[PDB]
């Protein structure tokens, strides 16, 4: 259209539909993810976040970023590192698997936070904005399904507790987006890299899947 907000919405329109279809994320919203496969996409979120995060650290003060940059409300690197300690244990760090799905959505993560940074938004974007526009349903099956016992730890990431309004938020976000100069050709890259997150991330599904039939 004419804002980069309602660019990328509909642009990836067909590759969410991919990533909700994905075997994996399938068996979820139908509440069918044992421990152990739950317990391997919160070391997919930990490692991408982090990575992601990390970027984002880099280019701060970047004006190809700046705009977005929103810590205390976003990140989650404190969230899963919390929820991680839950699902492995007090080792989780020396424990927790790092897969190669797991691995080429850090590597892209990097080479775009070094040599195009004015991605990073698009990732920045899919990741925070996605689980943003829809982390209730992920939280309501999560809960349900899993009946983990009454710990009350290992879901934090779910809750971005320095935002009250989801929707005032992301209406600051998109506003912010739209507001962050690019030349047309970065425009419709950006927008092809919002593709590329959907595929790197439908592509950990099925390498999460693989995984658990074993
Ligand atoms: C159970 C699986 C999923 C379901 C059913 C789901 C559902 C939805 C729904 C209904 C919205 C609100 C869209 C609107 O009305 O504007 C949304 C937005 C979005 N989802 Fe998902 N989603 C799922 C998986 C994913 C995944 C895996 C990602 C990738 C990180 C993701 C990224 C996004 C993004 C970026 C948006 C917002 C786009 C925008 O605001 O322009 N979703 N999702």
């Amino acid at each position: 259209p004419q804002d980069l907000s309602e660019a990328l919405k509909e642009a990836t329109k067909e590759v969410h539909t991919q990533a909700e279809n994905a075997e994996f994320m399938r068996n979820f919203q139908k509440g069918q993810v044992t421990r152990d496969g739950f317990k391997l996409v919160m070391a997919s979120l930990y490692h991408i976040y982090v990575a992601l995060e990390e970027e984002i650290e880099r280019n701060k003060e970047s004006p190809v970023f700046a705009p977005v940059y929103f810590p205390e409300e976003l990140h989650r690197k404190a969230a899963l590192e919390q929820d991680l300690a839950f699902w492995y244990g007090p080792r989780w760090q020396e424990v927790i698997p790092y897969t190669p799905a797991m691995q080429r959505y850090v590597k892209r993560l990097h080479e775009v936070g070094r040599t195009e940074p004015e991605l990073l938004v698009a990732h920045a974007y899919t990741r925070y904005l996605g689980a943003l526009s829809g982390g209730q349903v992920l939280k309501k099956i999560a809960q349900k399904a899993l009946d983990l016992p009454s710990s009350g730890e290992g879901l934090a990431f779910f809750t971005f507790p320095n935002i009250a309004s989801a929707t005032k938020f992301k209406q600051l976000y998109r506003s912010r987006m739209n507001s962050l100069e690019m030349t047309p050709a970065v425009r419709q890259r950006v927008i092809e890299e919002a593709k590329t997150a959907f595929l790197l991330n439908i592509q950990l599904f099925e390498e999460l899947q693989e995984l658990l039939t074993h």
